């Protein structure tokens, strides 16, 4: 029985695989603060925390530190992580805990000093940072030992990772703005502008998955919120149609990501992933016809992992495993 863990440190959610045990903890990357005298105290962190995102009262905050994909608040940062690490610890397990962390290929040394020390200050004996596509890649089945090239496209929360993996190794790496919270912030804008209708970024996912979808056909659901100009609550019906023409948007923003990762590809590796194509991997990659599109704008098959909220996870899991 061992404490080594390894972390996907997610901007939406946190993933920790235990070594021997597989994948131990799975929650959102949300920390609810609560303001006493004028210092911000940790309230509840994870579950709970998401939970009280668009609920919360004046003297309280719920926050996503890892959002955008940068660590937007440390102190915040590693009190979530140092919560998590202290969740999933067994008393029963040896000391002297491996942690292995994923990190996106644009985290910056800065970021990685300061993961590196949470997790220290968590009781990590020792702390290896491993590249988070290389992860992702062997989450999802990818031979990236082989000297082929693989396209592995990560369709997060706060940003979509593209990269190029060959013989173990990464040699092509992109960074955009754009996944699951920009296709949310698309469905908000849409039902205010559309509809004069206010609605909660939970509730924005909530149609975003049960709706959602990269291409019109249809089937309709009920939305509440609040009215935009009057502030009292009522509830509009709206369709997959309706929802296509509100993710349009940032589906295309992806589908231009993937683009401009295809044409930095050397000859080579060009004919490599010609062949093999590109697989989808990351929440975002759960998005109803989100595959066919990127099909549809670089002639190249497209793949959806098995399990892509899991992947990176499986993958580092792997090599602590190994
Ligand atoms: N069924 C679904 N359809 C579309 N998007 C989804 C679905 N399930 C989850 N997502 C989105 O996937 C994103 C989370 O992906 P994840 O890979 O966990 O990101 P991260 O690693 O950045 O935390 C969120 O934006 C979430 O709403
Ligand atoms: N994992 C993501 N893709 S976004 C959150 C994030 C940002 C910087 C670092 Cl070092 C780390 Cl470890 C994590
Ligand atoms: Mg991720």
């Amino acid at each position: 029985i061992s404490n080594d863990i390894a972390i996907d440190l997610g901007t939406a959610n946190t993933l920790i695989y235990q070594k021997g045990k597989g994948i131990v903890l799975n929650e959102p990357s949300v920390v609810a603060l609560r303001n006493v005298g004028g210092r911000k105290v940790v309230h509840a962190v994870g579950i709970e925390a998401k939970q009280m995102l668009g609920r919360t009262p004046g003297h309280m905050e719920a926050i996503r530190p890892m959002r955008d994909g940068v660590i937007a608040d440390f102190e915040v940062a590693e009190e979530m992580i140092k919560y998590f690490i202290r969740k999933v610890h067994n008393r029963k397990g040896s000391g002297n805990p491996k942690v292995i962390v994923c990190v996106p290929s644009g985290a910056t040394a800065v970021e990685r000093r300061a993961i590196n020390d949470s997790c220290l200050n968590a009781g990590a004996r020792r702390v290896g940072l491993i590249d988070e596509p290389m992860a992702a890649a062997i989450g999802a089945g990818l031979p990236i030992h082989e000297p082929t090239g693989s396209m592995v496209v990560d369709i997060g929360g706060g940003t979509t990772e593209v990269a190029v993996l060959s013989l173990s190794g990464i040699v092509y790496s992109r960074s955009v703005r754009v996944g699951g919270d920009k296709m949310d912030e698309a469905i908000i804008s849409y039902m205010r502008r559309h509809h004069n209708l206010l609605i909660g970024e939970t509730t924005a996912e909530r149609i975003k998955k049960e709706i959602g979808t990269a291409r019109a056909p249809g089937l309709s659901i009920d939305v509440k919120g609040r009215d935009l100009m009057q502030g009292v609550p009522r509830e509009v019906r709206i369709s997959e149609k309706q929802a296509a023409d509100a993710l349009a948007e940032p589906v295309g923003q992806i589908v231009e990501a993937v683009k401009v990762a295809l044409e930095a590809t050397p000859p080579e590796l060009a004919s490599d992933i010609a062949d093999k194509g590109i697989m989808l991997t990351g929440g975002g990659a759960l998005l109803r016809g989100l595959d066919a599109e990127i099909r549809d704008h670089t002639g190249l098959p497209v793949t959806v992992a098995d399990d892509p909220l899991s992947c990176v996870a499986l993958g580092c899991g792997k090599v602590l495993e190994h």
